[PDB]
């Protein structure tokens, strides 16, 4: 548990939060927003924070991911490991709409409300940084 890069393998992403909160991918590795440190609150719950802008990763009302300052619930994913070995976070809050983690195949953060246990578009693998 070291800062790590999530990478999503629909369209062969990393997970970035931006400075003004906005979520998606990109595939520069240089990239200064893609450091993210996985914080476990719980048995099979985590955090993900932008340690370059401390902003957490957190899914909205409608599924939308965005960055915010404080940790507070809309922040927590039950992170899972799947068939092909990959990790998949699903929002706790709505954890019973089925509400993932995803990236569309260009990169652009995948709604909520879009994506569904099995999608290629929620695996993600951590991988080390620098
Ligand atoms: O009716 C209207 O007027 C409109 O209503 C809504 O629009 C509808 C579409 O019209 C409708 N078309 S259909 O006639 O019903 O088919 C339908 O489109 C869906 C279809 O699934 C599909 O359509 S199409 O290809 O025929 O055009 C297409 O799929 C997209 C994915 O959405 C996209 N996901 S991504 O994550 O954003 O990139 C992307 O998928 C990639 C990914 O790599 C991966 O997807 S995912 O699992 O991560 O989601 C998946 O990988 C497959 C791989 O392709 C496959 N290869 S093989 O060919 O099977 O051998 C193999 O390797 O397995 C993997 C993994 O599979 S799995 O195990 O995970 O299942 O798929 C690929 C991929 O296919 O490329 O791209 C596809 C293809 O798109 S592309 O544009 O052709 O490149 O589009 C979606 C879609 O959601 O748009 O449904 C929409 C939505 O309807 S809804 O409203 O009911 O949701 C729409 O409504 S609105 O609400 O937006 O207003 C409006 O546009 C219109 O009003």
């Amino acid at each position: 548990k070291k800062p790590k890069l999530l990478y999503c393998s629909n369209g062969g992403h990393f997970l970035r939060i931006l400075p003004d909160g906005t979520v998606d991918g990109t595939r520069d590795r240089s990239d200064q927003h893609i450091q993210l440190q996985l914080s476990a609150e719980s048995v099979g719950e985590v955090y993900i924070k932008s340690t370059e802008t401390g902003q957490y990763l957190a899914m909205d009302t409608d599924g939308l991911l965005y960055g915010s300052q404080t940790p507070n619930e809309e922040c927590l994913f039950l992170e899972r490991l799947e068939e092909n070995h990959y990790n998949t976070y699903i929002s706790k809050k709505h954890a019973e709409k089925n509400w993932f983690v995803g990236l569309k195949k260009n990169g652009s953060c995948k709604r909520g409300p879009r994506t569904h246990y099995g999608q290629k578009a929620i695996l993600f693998l951590p991988l080390p940084v620098s």
